């Protein structure tokens, strides 16, 4: 096996708004709900009743990296999600909780596809594999009915960035960095064809109801219409300056709604593409779009970008079209810059609202908000003339501070108690290991780490606690996420058992056996 690393996220208990871009959207027309799939790793449910003052319904937390795609299914009862954490999760979409986790992919899961008539979902990723999933089987998973059955489709020589199935469940198409569309019959798993034409990655796929026609969107800047009967490209539309990443098509299959790197969203007539309408220029690159299908013609389009806000643009008056969004779902700020001071303890950040903050990595918390001060000059001002060896790495993928601890350098940093801002019961100044202290705090609630007295049990490190809502994550270096939980839930029956299964020996040594190195 690979090395197992420990990670945690510095955040608030509720992250009501997306903290980074949004990769995918789904509408529940029945309940008037929108689901957003966050690059902050969180799925959120929103009310799209414009009457409502606050559209927030719920956060669906379980993934530990980008949620790249989602499929609402079973009359809105079930959500399936795909993530850069390598897993595909099954959720009760009405109640908003994770029911199971599928770990068959070896790498980032990039795309889902859905056949509504068969309630069949497919998942594809950077591992070049496609798996088919009967959702009604998946939702029937009891603890006794442990086993689940999946078939796979092979053929992709490269990483898969797009997947689509027709409504009937008779055609499935993948798009990849191979620059080709690969087509299978999902009933037989048989290779049907391989379609050439694109000169770059294929990022978006759409199929008509019959699975006879396909629209593809590519990084080469083109949209292509393919006939699967003739096994060829019948049309190529060039309506964008840069890569096309998101596509929708109306129910009649006559107009394509497209967006990507250049921010312009077009509604192009597929029969005469000289008739095209710029719906809007969006404030950032468009990642995904979801049509409102509550009427024909479609009244609006929901748009997801690399920013955290999600906008609804109306399409009425189609005969830039509109200046401002019709409906807006507020976005949170992403931390976009991070500086680790020479103490290897404090960090200064700047976010997308230009607000600057000072954080304590060891205690997993903010120290102060400085507001909109000069970021580079604040770094200079707070310069510390000390050396402390590196003992963690930082990453801003989620728009939040994620700290990772690795066996190789977690224990490198020793600091005196009084230099660290602590003291002992009897005026002492021992040497403390920062990583050792931190691991004990993250697993403070795990009863296997507790020590009975010589009245009150001794928990954690003796000097500080992390915030109890802090997510703690165990993962394979450059591999699969194994287990996630909140710090305060390690005492739970299932949580304790999974920590026994997942917490690696190098953490066990310090936290359970108390052998601070």
């Amino acid at each position: 096996r690979r090395k197992v690393q420990v990670s945690y996220v510095i955040r608030d208990e509720v992250e009501k708004y997306n903290r980074n871009g949004v990769n995918a959207l789904q509408l529940d027309p029945a309940l008037n709900r929108l689901f957003t799939a966050g690059r902050d790793s969180i799925i959120r449910i929103w009310s799209v009743n414009q009457h409502k003052q606050d559209p927030y319904i719920a956060s669906m937390e379980h993934h530990t990296d980008w949620v790249n795609d989602i499929v609402l299914c079973c009359n809105g009862k079930t959500l399936i999600s795909a993530s850069s954490d390598t897993t595909v999760k099954v959720w009760n979409a009405h109640k908003g909780f994770c029911m199971s986790t599928l770990r068959t992919h070896k790498d980032y899961v990039k795309a889902l596809a859905y056949a509504k008539d068969k309630e069949l979902v497919a998942s594809a990723g950077l591992d070049r594999q496609i798996f088919l999933w009967d959702v009604n089987t998946l939702t029937a998973l009891t603890a006794s009915n442990n086993t689940v059955t999946t078939s796979s489709l092979s053929g992709n020589k490269d990483s898969i960035y797009s997947l689509a199935m027709n409504q009937l469940g008779t055609i499935i198409v993948s798009g990849s960095t191979e620059k080709v569309l690969r087509v299978w019959d999902p009933r037989t798993c048989a290779k049907l064809m391989k379609l050439k034409g694109h000169t770059d990655n294929v990022k978006a796929l759409l199929l008509n109801r019959d699975g006879t026609q396909c629209l593809s969107g590519s990084s080469d800047g083109t949209i292509r219409l393919w006939s699967l009967g003739q096994q060829r490209c019948i049309a190529t539309y060039r309506v964008h300056d840069e890569g096309v990443w998101a596509l929708q098509v109306n129910d009649a299959f006559t107009h394509v709604y497209s967006g990507g790197r250049d921010r312009k969203i077009y509604c192009t007539d597929l029969r005469n593409p000289d008739i095209r309408v710029l719906i809007c220029e969006e404030k950032a690159p468009v990642l995904k779009m979801e049509l409102d299908r509550s009427a024909d013609p479609p009244p609006a389009i929901w748009v997801a970008t690399t920013k955290s806000t999600v906008n609804k643009w109306t399409l009425k008056g189609i005969h830039p079209l509109c200046t401002q969004p019709d409906q807006v779902i507020k976005g949170g700020a992403s931390i976009i810059q991070c500086h680790i001071f020479n103490d290897k303890r404090h960090i200064l950040t700047k976010d997308t609202n230009n607000n600057v903050a000072y954080w304590d990595v060891l205690k997993a918390c903010k120290v102060e908000d400085l507001g909109k001060v000069d970021f580079e000059d604040e770094i200079k001002k707070r310069f510390k003339m000390v050396y402390v060896p590196n003992w963690f790495s930082v990453d801003l993928k989620t728009g939040m501070l994620t700290i990772t601890l690795d066996e190789s350098d977690c224990f490198a940093a020793w600091v005196s108690a009084k230099d660290a801002g602590f003291s002992s019961p009897d005026g002492s100044d021992p040497k403390l290991n920062l990583g050792g202290l931190l691991l004990q705090a993250l697993l403070e609630y795990w009863p296997r780490t507790h020590v009975n007295p010589m009245n009150r049990v001794q928990k954690g490190n003796g000097y500080f606690q992390v915030p109890p809502h802090t997510p703690v994550i165990f993962g394979e270096a450059g591999g699969r996420t194994l287990f996630r939980l909140l710090c305060r839930d390690s005492g739970g029956e299932t949580e304790s058992m999974l920590l026994n299964e997942t917490v690696p020996q190098w953490v066990i040594d310090i936290t359970v056996d108390k052998n601070m190195p």
